[PDB]
């Protein structure tokens, strides 16, 4: 074949994270059961000319998998860093858990800085929720601030409950662990 790479991807609580996964494995979006760590998959992939076997590594915090993340990080190519894009609240966590954490165990490993549920910025129902607690939604321009801020190879939106933006977030991925 060709070149095989780690993806592990993190990120706060129902952010979104298995789900994308999913999408990207199993090619459509799961509504029914959305496990707590989808398990692992290996994905073809083909980026820049090269064939890649991208192994999909899933990860969570609450709470089993609190113990069981650090296992996951060891051989990392590439890291997926997400948040989403209606909790501005998994955005401020990037920089004081998740980045010092990535940081820790995978230092020198290329991150993309991902806010899921992109869908979600112009719902109604969202954006009044988040008022409440005088808050609004994430944007595009705070993301990628972020992304430059954390020292991230680069930034990326998505949905996928739209599947849009998701084929992208593992090209990008999948470049910044080709990059040696
Ligand atoms: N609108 C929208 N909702 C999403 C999207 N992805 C996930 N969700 C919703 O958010 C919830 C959390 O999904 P999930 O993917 O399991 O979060 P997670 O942080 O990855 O949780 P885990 O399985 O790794 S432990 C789900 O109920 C799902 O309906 C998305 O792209 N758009
Ligand atoms: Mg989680």
């Amino acid at each position: 074949a060709a070149i095989r790479k780690k993806l592990v991807i993190v990120g706060d609580g129902a952010c979104g994270k298995t789900c994308l996964l999913i999408v990207f494995s199993k090619d459509q979006f799961p509504e029914v059961y959305v496990p707590t760590v989808f398990e692992n998959y290996v994905a073809d992939i083909e980026v820049d000319g090269k064939q890649v076997e991208l192994a999909l590594w899933d990860t969570a915090g609450q709470e089993d998998y609190d113990r069981l993340r650090p296992l996951s990080y060891p051989d990392t190519d590439v890291i997926l860093m997400c948040f989403s894009i209606d909790s501005p609240d998994s955005l401020e966590n990037i920089p004081e858990k998740w980045t010092p954490e990535v940081k820790h165990f995978c230092p020198n490993v290329p991150i993309i800085l991902v806010g899921n549920k992109k869908d979600l910025r112009n719902d109604e129902h969202t954006r009044r929720e988040l008022a409440k607690m005088k808050q609004e939604p994430v944007k595009p321009e705070e993301g990628r601030d972020m992304a430059n801020r954390i020292g991230a190879f680069g930034y990326m939106e998505c949905s996928a409950k739209t599947k849009d933006g998701v084929r992208e977030v593992f090209e990008m991925a999948t470049r910044a662990a080709l990059q040696a």
